[PDB]
């Protein structure tokens, strides 16, 4: 009863100004400029970023437990909304707690698949569980081993505060146990796709009290919450639900920038006959496969890490089986305002850059003037290059042997980098005055920068003959 006269607990609470929607907020990164476009030489390949803006917004609910195997949030603790909480370290309340009722999803229950807890608390709640749990067991008896609910997550990662709103993890976890190079996919070397192998072995729901007061024994007075840290920005919340199982968690990191990534990936994951593509084939060597298993039941920091994805599957589908004698561990929950008993979701909220990428092979023109005539050859294309507003800058360039005689059997090579475009080649006959006057033997329009662009040309003077391959 303090002298701010909000005595009554009913009021403190119920009388407590804030708004859901900010005090569980994660406004992430505040980024402001990078460069739309992007080329650049690493080995015999031209690399061509691109840099786009994106917003990922989202509104959790289904709130990720930090130390798995470990840290103890339960259907009934009181844990204030404060940022604390969101960084799953959460400040606690603890009071006198009147009793509460506890609920298992599991299957073939409805009906029976709910006890009391004379006084809220983790061994409290914990054993509860534990006598309810086995109390299935007794109920299917010739049954120790029941599917896992699984649910996927799955993309590609371009920032830590990224990855962090799209599976809906601590940023750091991945960051450790999966050892994520977060700047070398920031710079377009290593390109990151991450799994979320949810399990699910079910969950507790702790029963909404149709008021607060319903929760702390009346000699807990609201003043002595006020005290515990309650505010404005302390709005107490009750952990309303909370799930049990594990997480496969699986890493698919390459150095390639073959647009085709994200596709030979998903491609290999869906495991789809399209993945015996030579090509993929290539993507699939610079490509390294780890995947862990957190949550419980799981020789801690254990890992994989093959080059062959058909280890990675053993790991995820062994990991389906969830015993039922076993215990299982707290891996999600979802807390709820006192107040207005609502559900208490978090406001992720932040932009990020979308890499974006291609690779360019380099070639070379090999010439063949096996011919019963004298010719000259006009090789032109253009290199290309990005300015600061991402915008193409064509350099044309020339051969230096253009317009000059090339007798019975020439020879030559002409190196082009993996940045050549407008690809023309053209060797004109010398049957006439001049130049722009003498008979084309051979001209291809934009000719494709193959591995090798080999113009062969042959023939007599009256009957020329000419052709071009490509690797």
């Amino acid at each position: 009863d303090i002298t701010d006269k909000n005595q009554s607990i009913d009021s403190g609470i119920s009388s407590l100004s804030y708004n859901r929607n900010e005090v569980l907020a994660s406004n992430g990164d505040k980024i402001e400029s990078f460069v739309p476009k992007e080329g650049k030489k690493a080995g015999n390949k031209f690399i061509v970023v691109e840099r786009q803006k994106r917003s990922l917004t989202t509104s959790p609910v289904d709130i990720s437990i930090i130390d798995s195997v470990n840290d103890r949030t339960y259907p009934g603790a009181l844990q204030l909304a404060d940022k604390a909480l969101v960084e799953n370290r959460p400040t606690i309340l603890m009071v006198k707690r009147k009793p509460i009722n506890i609920n298992i999803d599991l299957p073939g229950l409805k009906g029976e698949n709910s006890i009391k807890v004379d006084d809220p608390t983790y061994g409290k709640v914990s054993g509860a569980i534990d006598e309810l749990v086995s109390k299935w067991n007794e109920k299917y008896s010739s049954t120790h081993t029941l599917p896992a609910r699984t649910q996927y997550s799955e993309s590609m990662v371009y920032s830590k505060s990224q990855i962090s709103s799209a599976l809906n993890v601590n940023a750091k976890v991945l960051e450790n146990s999966l050892g994520v190079d977060f700047n070398a996919v920031a710079n377009n070397e290593k390109k990151v796709m991450i799994l979320a192998y949810k399990q699910i072995f079910y969950t507790v729901s702790a029963d909404l009290p149709k008021n607060p007061s319903d929760l702390f024994d009346d000699s807990v007075t609201f003043n002595d919450l006020k005290q515990k840290g309650v505010s404005n920005e302390a709005p107490p919340l009750m952990v309303s639900n909370v799930a049990y199982g594990r997480t496969i968690y699986v890493k698919l990191e390459t150095t390639s920038s073959s647009k085709d990534v994200q596709a030979a990936f998903k491609a290999l994951i869906k495991n789809t006959d399209i993945k015996n593509s030579q090509q993929y084939k290539d993507i699939y060597e610079n490509s390294s496969f780890t995947a862990v298993v957190l949550g419980g039941d799981a020789q801690e920091h254990n890992k994989v890490v093959t080059k062959d994805f058909d280890e990675i599957r053993k790991v995820i589908k062994d990991n389906a089986t969830f015993s039922t004698k076993n215990p299982a561990y707290p891996i999600s929950y979802t807390s709820v305002f006192l107040k207005d008993n609502s559900v208490a979701a978090v406001h992720n909220k932040t932009d990020y850059i979308e890499t974006t990428s291609t690779e360019y092979s380099k070639g070379k023109i090999n010439l063949d003037h096996s011919g019963a005539y004298v010719a000259q050859f006009e090789v032109a294309w253009d290199e290309v290059s990005y300015d600061k507003e991402g915008n193409e800058v064509l350099t044309h360039k020339t051969w230096d042997g253009n317009y000059q005689d090339k007798t019975a059997h020439y020879s030559t090579v002409i190196p082009l980098e993996a940045n050549a475009r407008n690809i023309r080649i053209k060797a004109r006959e010398c049957t006439g005055l001049a130049w722009e006057w003498w008979r084309d033997v051979i001209s291809e329009y934009d000719v494709p920068l193959t591995n090798n662009i080999n113009v062969s040309i042959w023939g007599t003077t009256l009957y020329p003959g000419s052709s071009i391959t490509y690797n």
